């Protein structure tokens, strides 16, 4: 339990979450996580499956995609920002991530624009490597 | 059929519900139903009484009573809020209420944790008024 | 033939069955009907004068009691339940009853968890006339 | 006695309970079981054999097939739903489960409406096996 | 001739059998009849008076007493049950009868347990006077 | 005396009995029986023999055909179900059986209907074998 990073993602992208983190395993994060991991199917259908992707992660990395346009992707960024917010301390857990794959182009209206203020981290960029070892400092969130 | 809203409650909570459904009905919404309006007796344990409740409203109001917090109203609230996502239209179906019984602390965090990021409707605010006629506008959804 | 509706009891409480026809007709449910109504005297013991009840039945109501454990009884339910979901049509006939002499913590494990997936008609609720006043509309059964 | 999972089927898919039984196994889940085990022959119609499944079992698996849609089979899935949320712990033992014969269109709204808040084990997907280590995890229930 | 009812009876208890022919004539039931009233002392022995009472009666009615217990009366019994059963027609007509004399714990395995799987009428039920309307009817057999 | 399965049977279908006796016992079910093996044309009559066989054998299976229609045999699974209900232990012995020369289409309506509620076992199903040895477990009634 209690894992490093979780990566919040669209039921059909499944291998854009797993390449993201195995990538963040590679760059030095350990004990990488995503929503599939503790996507418990035995009944947890979104109660205690995104509540135990939420408490349990030490930083939550929403995955930005042109498929994160569903109303359930929405409410699942207002209820990830909305526990960072209320949550003692947790500065700047809730991470955007815009994957490889994606383009700034397809930010979605609805969904992206809650996070369009917000310190994003994007792979386009070559200075990915350092923006990684910043966020995931050695110090960090504890039980 | 195709009742204006519906309250869902736990099965202690009986005289609430009713409460509500009264005080709601005064401000002017009309067909003010109930969780027991729809629970049919002979055949339904949760099967229709759970769904056509979600299925046959417009509106669903969930209270968030000190015995909401039971096993079966955390899948009620999941039920609910799960139809609302796969629904395609009215965004905020799902609609938290906080009836003076209640307190704001009495929220127990394992079902109220849901609804963190909701429509909040509360009693013990004063502007009730103002936000029952919002929510509640002439336009209703359709058939 | 082709009553409204019939009672399902142990041998022993028939007068609290004769009570809860009479207390049911009252509420304005016409024909009633119960167990011993079409109970024939000569030969059909099980055979027919319970393949007489379910059949010629629009509505079939089981009246758990403490009297209502035996094994004949389960098979009554048993019976009853099978015959009900086999048939075509008529998607809720079997109605649980509780009547005032038992009480909510006095169900029959043996039986009673049967019916633990079905809404019950309980005599001990407030909303007891309302509840009879839906489980049988006007709009009902026929040959 | 007390087996480790129990698959529900209809009564025309005998054969994909079997094959969904020897790959779950063959996947590292010891002592299998199904339906048709527990299915004694000398009375037991849905009284003593289906409460006997969801009593003596630890993880109840609904198969969500074609033949499920009928209204024994929504009983059925009441049953197991209500008998697990109503007991004192097992807390999200029920888990409804998708085999290769259906198809993520299959979903009938009588029945798969009542799952469909809650969250399905699907071997369609590439994570499965992973996904069941999951599940099955070594500590589960007792006696 | 074609009287309406017979009375069975033991050879020791013919003022029991005829108190209950009187008793019961006056009900509403015309034509009453006993196995005194068709016993010929002369000529006929026990095949020719019994054959002649099962075939000249509309029903036929045992009365069960501490004296219906020998080897004689278990060979009635079991002639009349089977010239109802074979004979074409007459649905149900062999009817067992308790009366006041005896009690429901004197009941002989030997000669009861033939009609155990049957249903019979008690003198001492409360409700005697409906159940022996619902026997004999306006509308009966002949031949 | 004492045997361990008897097979009620209508008596024009004695071949498909005494096949069905030497399939079991063959299975290994030991000290198999028949109708005909405690029934017999002198001394004892149909009902007495019958009665004399329903309380000698732990285990009483009824072979469905379409012979199985007569009045006849309505009273003697009426009588069956009766007596095992009634009597103490013996929790549930009345098999339904289904053999070869029949099918599932053709079962006798008025006499099937009273076993509708009860589980059959089928010579069709595959898992037949599982079936008798689930069925005929080691440990079983006692005098």
């Amino acid at each position: 339990k209690f894992y490093n990073f979780v990566i919040l993602h669209a039921r059909a992208d499944e291998h854009i979450a797993l390449r993201v983190r195995e990538k963040l395993e590679a760059l030095g994060v350990p004990d990488g996580a995503t929503f599939c991991e503790d996507f418990q199917v035995p009944g947890r259908g979104e109660l205690s499956c995104l509540q135990d992707a939420i408490d349990h992660s030490a930083f939550i990395i929403l995955l930005l995609t042109s498929n994160f346009d569903c109303r359930l992707s929405l409410h699942q960024v207002n209820q990830a920002m909305m526990s960072n917010l209320t949550r003692q301390g947790s500065p700047d857990c809730v991470i955007p991530f815009l994957p490889l794959e994606s383009s700034p182009a397809q930010l979605s209206s609805d969904t992206a624009s809650l996070l369009s203020g917000l310190v994003r981290l994007d792979e386009h960029s070559q200075i990915f490597a350092r923006k990684v070892a910043n966020t995931f400092k050695p110090h960090r969130l504890q039980a």
